[PDB]
């Protein structure tokens, strides 16, 4: 059954406190078993409760609020409110609220004329307890001028959808997804917020972030992170399309997350790296357009690195693992470092640094002068049985342009492959060129690298750095 707020005494005049009248329509719609609460165009002033957890308006199960449009219907916090208010619209703490939503309206937190932390839209059940809100929809909603978090769906919410919405000029993050599950953020814009455009945090998993745009935020365009507590990391985070540009830090930052994907985005004009990946297990970075980042200083368009939390709350060291970096256009340097397991690392037009770490990795530099680093003799090797897997291959080594950094391995130079030298060998059919250590170590292992193609004639000693002195002289990058 459909309910109009004006029928409950709501004025929408910008001056009268309409909180009770709008909540009356909510409660009547909830008592009918569900329905739509409609708000014609106008500015409805609203106030909070006794506690921050009271929010301002309590949406209920099977209740949807439909305004007359963003800008047309504005729900604005009263002048002078001085109490922390957790959700101008919110579901009840300790209730699994379900099948509710808001559409075509503006939430205005009025931070210029209020004091206290205010969040726009708050969802969820109980922090650190099992249970969830579910089937939650925000469609064409604008949240602005809240002092902290604009869209703040919270622990836990399953099947939250926020689409075609905007968060701007909020004091902290425009969108936070806090322990969101099986949820969708699609075709949203988050801009000119105090800190992050989008912030996916607190164990959120199976999240689609499709065709979102974040610009002009004080910190990240999008950050996906564990957060500050020792809890399960987020995982299964798929970032598809959109644009993360002109933000105060990295365009996209992903850290302490498993199975994350960033594909087909445009990423530019950010003050820090365009993309930064710290301690991510399973990272796919495909077909993105990355340019003109590090505007605030910095040497890298793309940064892959570990996340050392040993001095932090978990006590753990988190490696970036299982990385696939292909198809990107990158107008600047990519630092692509990974660890145990098979990595596929493709640089682009910049002067890139590539290191797949342990395991059988396939590396390519693309354009420019690229350094392929092998930090450990066990990072590319063939074993006693002749198991040729675990041997890295470099797809496109360019003699006179690229560099093989062996400076930490203690080989003296090219030679016959014994006594600390490496042999340069062509395989039987002349399809691959090998650098080989013919001397087995105590475990029977042989350091070996495959260079795809025939380079036995074009490769020279000046294409390999065999010690730190040679690396300082020959290094192609500004990232070592
Ligand atoms: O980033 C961070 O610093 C951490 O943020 C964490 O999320 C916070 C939320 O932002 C809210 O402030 C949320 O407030 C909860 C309270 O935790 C509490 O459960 C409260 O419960 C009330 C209940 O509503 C009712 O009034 C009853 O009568 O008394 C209860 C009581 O006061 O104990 O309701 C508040 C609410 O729902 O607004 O709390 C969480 C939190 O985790 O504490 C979180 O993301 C954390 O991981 C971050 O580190
Ligand atoms: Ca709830
Ligand atoms: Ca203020
Ligand atoms: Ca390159
Ligand atoms: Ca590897
Ligand atoms: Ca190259
Ligand atoms: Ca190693
Ligand atoms: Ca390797």
């Amino acid at each position: 059954m459909d309910f109009d707020v004006k029928d409950f005494g709501a004025k929408g005049d910008g001056k009268s406190d309409d909180t009770e009248a709008i909540q009356a329509a909510i409660d009547a719609a909830y008592e009918a078993g569900g329905g739509t609460v409609r708000l014609s165009a106008g500015e409805y002033r609203v106030s909070g409760g006794d506690e921050a957890s009271d929010g301002a308006l309590m949406i209920k199960s099977n209740v949807y609020m439909d305004g007359a449009g963003m800008g047309e219907t504005v729900i604005k916090l009263v002048d002078g409110w001085d109490q922390k208010l957790t959700g101008i619209i919110r579901s009840k703490n300790g209730e699994k609220t379900h099948d509710y939503g808001i559409r075509d309206l503006t939430l205005d937190g009025n931070q210029d004329n209020t004091e206290g932390e205010v969040d726009g839209f708050y969802t969820g059940y109980i922090p650190r307890e099992d249970g969830a809100d579910y089937n939650v929809t925000a469609e064409r909603v604008e949240i602005r001028e809240v002092s902290r978090y604009g869209f703040d769906p919270h622990e836990q919410t399953i099947n939250l959808t926020i689409r075609d919405s905007v968060a701007h000029n909020n004091g902290k993050d425009g969108f936070v997804g806090d322990f969101q599950i099986d949820s969708t953020f699609e075709n949203n814009v988050s801009h000119d917020n105090g800190r992050h455009g989008f912030n996916i945090v607190t164990s959120s998993h199976d999240i689609l972030l499709r065709d979102n745009v974040a610009y002009g935020n004080g910190a990240n365009g999008l950050v996906v992170q564990r957060g500050s507590e020792d809890i399960a990391h987020p995982y299964n985070i798929q970032i598809e399309g959109g644009a993360y540009h002109d933000n105060g830090a990295e365009g996209v930052l992903i850290k302490m997350t498993s199975n994350a994907s960033l594909q087909g985005a445009e990423i530019y004009g950010n003050d820090a790296a365009g993309v930064r990946v710290r301690g991510v297990d399973g990272m796919q970075l495909l077909d993105n357009d990355i340019h003109d980042n590090a505007q605030g200083g910095g040497k890298a368009e793309i940064v892959l690195e570990d996340y050392d939390d040993r001095d932090g709350v978990s006590g753990n060291y988190y490696e970036t693992l299982n990385a696939t970096v292909q198809g990107n256009r990158v107008a600047g340097a990519a630092q692509l470092l990974s660890s145990e397991g098979r990595d596929l690392l493709d640089g682009a037009a910049g002067n890139d640094l590539l290191d797949g770490g342990a395991g059988r990795d396939t590396l390519s530099g693309g354009g420019g002068a690229d350094t392929f680093r092998f930090a450990d003799r066990q990072d590319s090797f063939r074993n006693y049985e002749g198991d040729t897997s675990r041997v890295d291959d470099i797809v496109d080594f360019t003699p006179g342009a690229d560099l093989i950094d062996l400076s930490g391995l203690g080989y003296s130079g090219l030679g016959d492959g014994y006594n600390g030298t490496l042999a340069l060998l062509l395989n039987e059919d002349g399809t691959k060129t090998y650098l080989k250590d013919r001397q087995a170590d105590a475990q029977g292992n042989h350091f070996e690298i495959a260079l795809d193609g025939n380079l036995v004639d074009s490769l020279s000693a000046t294409d390999i750095a065999f010690d730190a002195t040679q690396l300082e002289l020959l290094g192609t990058t500004d990232l070592q």
